[PDB]
């Protein structure tokens, strides 16, 4: 004759900008089997495959994927 | 004879903006299985492929995937 | 006869911005298994490829993935 | 002046059971961000959390996930 | 004045069983943030947390994540 | 004055089992950040945590991730 047996006898500050996430990418599976990419750039810009980006800017100006294909000024 | 017998007996500040979830992209599954891309771009800017991103700006301004394709100013 | 037993008997500031969490990417997973790229730049940019990236910038101007072609300023 | 120029100039057996894909998961992403998970088993079986498995029997037989509570044979 | 150029000038068995890709598991992107588990076995069987698992079984029984709680014959 | 110049002139059996790809796990991206497990077993099996793994058998019995609580045979 076997015997199991198991018991369990249970008995029984302002916080301004304190715990903020800002800015944050947390948590990502990403899966690419067979991707064909093909890029021909001729004087321009090209900005392909940002993935998992995160950043905080204090008094600036903050672009995460921003393409200018030119900028001329003459006199 | 066997016998499992198992018991349990259980008997028994401001925060201004102190816990703010902003700017935040948590949780992505993403697959992709044979996807062909093809760009050709002669002069301009092309954006393409931004995924998961998150960014918080202050006193700035902010542009995730934004393309400006020329900028002239003659004089 | 065999037997088994087991018990248990269980009894019994300010924070201005002390604790956050900016500009953070924490948990990504990447799988890629056959993908072909090819690039081809004629006097401009291109950016390709940006993952799991993260800054904090404080009285600047913060670019993650950004592409300018071409800048001419002439006299 | 500036000047961007791009050219190109382009001119120009029996299979039996041979290329089989049998029994086979490729591509799976999957994301679990706050899963609890609580199993109190007495004298059975408990089968939980089974993913991205593959398995090919000849002449047999097979079983993924399979779960039988007790078996008595007694005389 | 800057110049540039590019140019491409471009002119120009039986297999019974060969080529299978059988029980096989290619390509898995997993994430687990916060994942609390518990488990209380008495006298049975538990089997939790099978993944990216594969087998081939040629002339007998395969089983991958199989849980018999008990087995008794007597006499 | 600068000058950029690139040029590319571009002219011009039985196998019975033989290429086959069984019982293979190729390709795995996991990621656990906060994973509090914890088992009680009082006289069975637990089986937990089997990733990643690959068999091939041949005139026998396989199993991956099998768990029997008791096996009781008395005369």
């Amino acid at each position: 004759g076997v015997v199991a047996a198991a018991e369990k006898t249970k008995q029984g500050v302002l916080y301004v900008g304190s715990k903020t996430k800002e800015g944050v990418v947390h948590g990502v599976a990403t899966v690419a089997e067979k991707t064909k990419e093909q890029v021909t750039n001729v004087g321009g810009a090209v900005v392909t495959g940002v993935t998992a980006v995160a950043q905080k800017t204090v008094e600036g100006a903050g672009s995460i994927a921003a393409a200018t294909g030119f900028v001329k000024k003459d006199q």
